[PDB]
C-alpha cells in the first residue's frame, strides 16, 4: 500500500491536488477518498488491465466497509509509464475528478460527508506531491 | 493538523513541505519517523510558546521517550507568511533546509531505514508536499 494521507480538512469547494508516477508496467492504480479506509466517497480506480476490465475507469464507494455499485466511464485519458495528475473536489451532489487536459468525471456523493478526511494511493501509482487550495 | 504514513522516504531523498504560518503563530511541529512514538526528527519552531521565543526546538523520540533537546539560534520564519522546509537524512543527521537560505543538521538516532511518518501540528496550514 502507497501513501496514506489523514486529517485534511477538505471542505465543499477546496481543491485537492496530487501528482503521481503511473508504473510502466501499470495494470491498475487507486487513489482513495473519504472519512477513513471503511468510509470512502470516491474509490477513484483507473484499470489498464485488472479484474476483467481493460482501459477502463472503475468508480465506487465504500460505505461502514460495505462496497457500493460500481460506475464505469468510456474514455479512459491515462497510460502507463507516465505522470498523472488530478484534481478533485466534491459539492453536496457529486465528487469531481479533473484531469489538466479537460477531462472531468463526476461521481455521486453518497456519503455526504462534512469534509474529506482521508486519502489513500494504491496500485501502480507513485503519489509525487499533494497540494491542498 | 495533518498525518501523512507510509511515505518511504528514502535515505538521500528529499520531503518538501510548504505551508502557511498563522499571522498570530505561537508555535508549530513537523514530526517525522516511524510513528508518533519513534520520531527521528520533531522540528518545532517557537514563536511564543513553552516560555520560548523565536527559538527552533528540535528532539527526536524513541519508544515514547523525549531524547536530549537541541536549539538552533538563528529563526527564518516570520509569521503571517508562507514557510518551506526541506528535509533529508543519511545514517548519521538529518539534514533540514530551511526557507532563507539556512540549513542545519541534528544527529540521526533512531536507526531507521526509511522515513514513513510526518506529522503536522500548531500554526501551520500545510499547502504543498513532495516527494522525490
Ligand atoms: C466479479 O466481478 C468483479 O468483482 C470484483 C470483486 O472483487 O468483487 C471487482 O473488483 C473489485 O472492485 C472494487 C471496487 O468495486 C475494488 O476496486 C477492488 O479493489 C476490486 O477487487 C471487479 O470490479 C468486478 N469486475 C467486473 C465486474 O468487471
Ligand atoms: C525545562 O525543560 C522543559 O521541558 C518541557 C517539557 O514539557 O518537558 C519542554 O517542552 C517540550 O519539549 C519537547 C521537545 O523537547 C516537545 O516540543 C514538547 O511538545 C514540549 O512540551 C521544554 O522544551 C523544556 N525547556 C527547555 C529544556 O528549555
Amino acid at each position: 500500500c502507497g501513501l496514506v494521507a489523514s486529517n485534511l480538512n477538505l471542505k465543499p469547494g477546496e481543491c485537492l491536488r496530487v501528482r503521481g508516477e503511473v508504473a510502466p508496467d501499470a495494470k491498475s492504480f487507486v487513489l482513495n477518498l473519504g472519512k477513513d479506509s471503511n468510509n470512502l466517497c470516491l474509490h477513484f480506480n483507473p484499470r489498464f488491465n485488472a479484474h476483467g476490465d481493460a482501459n477502463t475507469i472503475v468508480c465506487n464507494s465504500k460505505d461502514g466497509g460495505a462496497w457500493g455499485t460500481e460506475q464505469r466511464e468510456a474514455v479512459f485519458p491515462f497510460q502507463p509509464g507516465s505522470v498523472a495528475e488530478v484534481c478533485i473536489t466534491f459539492d453536496q451532489a457529486n465528487l469531481t475528478v479533473k484531469l489538466p487536459d479537460g477531462y472531468e468525471f463526476k461521481f455521486p456523493n453518497r456519503l455526504n460527508l462534512e469534509a474529506i478526511n482521508y486519502m489513500a494511493a494504491d496500485g501502480d501509482f507513485k503519489i509525487k506531491c499533494v497540494a491542498f487550495d
